[PDB]
């Protein structure tokens, strides 16, 4: 599944996935389609980052930011603006491929 309790980077992603998710207006996480962003930033934006800092993923993030950008999650906001373009859809559930 998708769990994130221990552990402080994954915690900043956890969360990351959690403002997408309320941003999108659904009631579960959401991968922060960081390519996407990365690649183009006309998707979505960033409010609430440190000096200096882009919303890269947080691995790179020193412990000190990582407990930063916690210290200052409340601030981090995703300013939406406009979903992405291409193929994709993936359906809603998972099983085990045999074969």
């Amino acid at each position: 599944g998708s769990s994130g309790s221990s552990g402080l980077r994954k915690a900043v992603e956890d969360y990351f996935c959690f403002c997408y998710g309320k941003a999108l207006g659904t009631t579960v996480m959401v991968p922060v389609p960081y390519e996407k962003m990365l690649r183009d930033q006309s998707a979505v934006v960033v409010q609430g980052l440190p000096e200096g800092v882009a919303f890269q993923h947080p691995e790179n993030y020193d412990l000190a930011t990582l407990k930063w950008i916690l210290e200052n999650k409340a601030g981090i906001s995703f300013i939406i603006n406009r979903p992405f373009l291409g193929p994709e859809s993936q359906l809603g559930g998972s099983g085990p491929s045999s074969g």
